[PDB]
């Protein structure tokens, strides 16, 4: 009936950065869908040195990174009673200063890094790319097409750390109704997403989208063209785009405060000096091709860089064929820009990202005078090394309209009646509402993909919006389920 | 094919409590479905003044508030040695009692107040209702027919928050197996159900849920009658059922015992006075109706009051056609009750309503003398000011029968298994497993909703209990999938 | 059209540990699905002694447990000055050693016990078992087949506790960008996997999978073979199996180590003595049968036991039908040994379960003085006295093989494939992609169980690895679905 082949690159010794071939064998009648596989190798970053006192130096991001005197602030000028640095490593061991050699930056990957290596994907035959995508595609895509059954397997497969469950001991925990023992439940990650000092070699599965890998019936023939043409060409994103480092040293403030009570508080700010990662090797580059042995829908593309005020109206140039619907996501640039330290986490998303930041203390309290006993005689607040952050995902496009030849045809509809409602109500089991707030869904059909007979089909697109300025552009990302025909 | 189309309310100054009708107008062949939108104005309470040492007032929900003075316990006139009193907000910051307009109640929504706004929901042709609901009978269907693809688009539909995750740094946890790097997770939640000092505006999206809103197929012909006739009568919830209070101080309790060690406490209590918060506005009221360009299902439900010892059979007097399956859903009266400090949170719920309460303490231990060592000197305990609060949800219902003309049908099934194995083996994709124990399915088709043709139809219904006495009473709601016929 | 009936069964005070017979009564004209009702009594451990200081005993699974005496380490031996060991309960609460009837050890049920419940189930007729099935086939096909909208009644009919949502109060949380308040989410456990004093009664609804409990076309006929001699024959796991017990006691070490800062710790470890479970009633044993009113698949099964180094082949000998798909899973025999304290955990699971363990411990830091705060005067650190444990599951197979009479048909996928490509192409909404890194899918037919009708059909299995050797021992779990006739 149908078997798996592997069929290796054309190309020879592939690299991040680089275009990367792969031939169409000859072997069955039919085949279907496609997965590629590569192997990244292990990572890690270079040894530094610690510095000495009342030094400073350029860090990463453009940001000064400093080692205070004793006696002052933050800033080496402004003086500050009764404070005392030290040097630790982001578990709290010390690290005793002017050590050469002294410790190491940590290393991860980027969220969804599968998804992120395969850059732009091309098919041809002769020449005459018959289809082509690129990486915010299938990011957005994948927002509203993989179920939530299968999400615990793609995230294995393009490389996303999954949560684990763990328990603690029982517990007293009264009960109150106007005793029983209880157990907490933690969740932890330990995956490529997790700074670590050693990153193991990473298997990423990429799956393939163009239109005869998602039926068996729209498979094409593999004697109705020759495969001495069919290529697939592959550009990859470079090592930059896919390796982050984190700060293996921080700087610990001890500050005594005198009076009544005593107080002490320690904090942590941590020195970034950028190393230099290992360069990433790629082994096991393969295509896995599903043979078989015994109309159609083109996903249409389009990507546009938008800067103005207030209000804006873009024309879909590329928009050709009757349209089923579409996805349309407004991405900022800075989500993606390298000035960003957030870009390993938001690179996938499609709004504005702010972050709340807590930082939990453990606060004690003593007294022993014995007689005073009002007021305590030493209070303690001792801050942990890193904060917790939670990333908020903001909308940037307040009202959206899709204009035909001469008619208006949506006559400014908020961004919640796209993102949420036409998900919720449009579908079926086919599509799920996403929890990308900038996502946004527009429906020509009264059933776009719980059956496969167009049920409707069909060019301006203009929105209002607060955050898009001169400074904060953006991307219009457009992705549309065309109808086009094979012969 | 279709367009969606908004139509102003017929009413004019719509208010919280009131009456609200909409006209459906004349603009296409065919309509299916329709949405009501709505924007919730901003929230605050009013300001208030900090209380003197040693007074008292009557707070909220009939329920004494004391400030007590330095010396004696919770209550005023009994001793405790060593206690100091002081008064802080939420947040630990001092407030300096005697201070007027020292401090703020918080304010916060209902849980999924969408769903509670829409109170009554009729459907009128020249009078004569064809189609009535409740919200009873929204949320006992929610729990059942959202699949779960659809739900966290449907919460921010109707206004409920989501979590968000957020993590931590990397840690050292060591593995045991008979080192590794690791991170842990957080979520935290934002959304109108955090009390907060300020509501922004809620925008609120209620769907409609007639029989011509569920299919394209059987959308109503918009010149089989006439448009000068149709019309949609929603009643409103009050204020006083969407939005509440939380306290916005504490009074902070240190305690100091004497002895070996000395221990130092520090608990919290809150001052809980009610406030005014202002009026709530609604703009931008419009019904969005999708006009369609070129037997049924109507649900019936009904509510009845019950408050017998141990056993109870209610003969089902409003139910006449022929009945698929339907819903049942036993509801105690003290849920939706005024008299309940947490009816934001348990109004939707079928079950009796308990709160586990973790209250989360720091501990400390120092000892100094140096030469003793066995037994500490001073032991510090500082708990949070307000505890964790899990609601734990415990069913009213032991064993359930419906009973026919003469016949049994159904003896005495016990509730697990109308609320659990009912609905995992029948209903497929479009039947889901509810969360809450007290929400049971009785079935009479093999298929009765993965399929649209009936595969099976069809007063009394009795069961057993331990919960309901004489003020214990509850209310049965009962949503049924009838087949009627329209001409 | 159908009615559900209950059937006592045929032997009479069963047993833990026995088997349990049910015979098929005459009722109907066919009967398609049936599920096993069970209620396992209430359990708690005997009263124990508190030891002695300087004591030992052989504890729980050969390990020595020990009360030092006062100025030496765990072991009685070593010196370590300034040690204080007392003993406490779960919860913190002291013992007063050498009391008898002391205290008393915790118990709790296995994860998934309804699955562990039915050993062994087989249907006869005249002897002659149609079908057969043990319980690895249970846990490995509720992995694949169960969908995840069903998964929360599937946990409370088998006995499996859900984790509850609590939330904290609003905190202060400060938001960056390159003042709000926010709340907590915690989870927390009540259920039967819950060490606890007193278990309550477990109600156990096992469902019955046989060939004619899936489908209603597929019910057999309740005349074309008398009623006679159709039994339910069901192997019941023991006592055991089911239950086990969590310390009851703990042995707190206060150590002081004097310096600057004089160090304060406090550490616990568990005294583990097994007492005696009283021994579990079974009432209410019932089959509930729905009798209806008015070719097939049989799921073919092998286990064998697998020893060898670095790779292993398997043939095949009991599959004889065409095969459409099956699942397979290696399983280590440790994890279902008497000897693993953590059986419970672990018996369901296809792979090498390590355990991460977290100790979070409270720190506190005061300095007195006043004069030269540089460094602190005393330290802090006290434990929590259970830790808490992460599971994680490693694959045992890393390369996987099928073959046919002579050909290959599988050249050494890579486990990933088959775990979570294979389940993620293929299956559409009846297949989802499992948790467990260790159960496989292989795939004979295009479109596996989307439709009823065979898509493609059909022996050795082989497979590298690194786990496996003379005491690392495995058990090979094939459970496939085959196509056979019923006439």
């Amino acid at each position: 009936g149908f078997e798996y082949n592997k069929v290796r690159p054309h190309t020879g010794t592939p690299t991040l950065g680089n275009k990367l071939t792969f031939g169409i064998p000859q072997y069955g009648d039919f085949f279907h869908d496609m997965v590629g596989h590569h192997i990244l190798g292990a990572c890690h970053s270079s040894w530094q040195d610690a510095p000495i006192q009342g030094t400073s130096q350029m860090g990463a991001h453009g940001q000064l990174q400093t080692f205070p005197r004793n006696g002052y602030d933050w800033d080496n000028q402004t003086p500050l009673e009764g404070a005392v640095y030290t040097l630790v490593d982001p578990f709290g061991r010390p690290i005793v200063p002017g050590t050469k050699n002294a410790y190491r930056n940590l290393v991860y990957y980027c969220e969804y890094p599968g998804e992120r290596l395969y850059e732009n994907v091309r098919f041809d035959v002769n020449g005459n790319s018959l289809d082509e995508y690129s990486s915010d595609v299938t990011t957005l895509v994948r927002k509203f097409c993989i179920p939530g059954d299968k999400m615990t397997g793609y995230k294995h497969l393009v490389g996303q750390e999954v949560s684990v469950e763990g328990t603690s001991g029982p517990l007293l925990c009264n009960i109150h109704d106007l005793l029983d023992i209880r157990r907490n439940v933690h969740y932890s990650c330990n995956g490529p997403q997790t700074p670590k000092y050693y990153q193991p070699p990473l298997a990423l599965w990429i799956k393939l989208r163009f239109w005869f890998n998602e039926n068996v019936n729209l498979a094409i023939p593999s004697v109705s063209i020759p495969f001495g043409e069919r290529f697939i060409t592959i550009k990859l994103a470079s090592q930059k785009d896919l390796v982050n480092e984190f700060p293996g040293l921080f700087v610990r403030q001890s500050r005594f405060i005198a009076g009544r009570p005593s107080r002490r508080n320690i904090r942590f700010k941590p020195w970034f000096i950028p190393g230099v990662i290992n360069e990433i090797s790629l082994t096991n580059n393969e295509l896995y091709i599903n043979n078989l042995f015994v109309l159609i829908r083109v996903h249409k593309t389009q990507v546009t860089h938008t800067n103005n005020n207030h209000h804006d109206e873009k024309l879909m140039s590329a928009l050709k064929w009757p349209i089923e619907y579409m996805f349309i996501g407004l991405k900022p640039t800075w989500n993606i820009s390298d000035q960003n330290p957030h870009q390993h986490r938001d690179w996938h998303k499609f709004g504005h990202v702010v972050n709340a930041i807590m930082q939990p203390t453990h606060h004690a309290e003593i007294s022993f005078q014995d007689r005073d006993t009002a007021l305590p005689d030493a209070c303690s607040s001792i801050s942990d090394i890193s904060p917790v952050t939670y990333p908020i995902t903001l909308p940037i496009i307040k009202n959206i309209s899709v204009t035909a030849h001469g008619i208006n045809l949506i006559d400014k509809f908020p961004s919640k009646f796209c993102s949420s409602y036409i998900p919720f109500h449009y579908g079926g089991n086919a599509i799920k509402t996403p929890d990308d707030p900038g996502a946004m869904m527009i429906t020509f059909a009264l059933k776009p993909r719980e059956e496969y007979q167009p049920s409707g089909h069909i060019f301006y697109i203009s929105w209002d919006t607060d955050y898009v300025g001169s400074i904060t552009t953006a991307d219009l990302v457009v992705s549309a389920s065309a109808i086009n025909f094979l012969l």
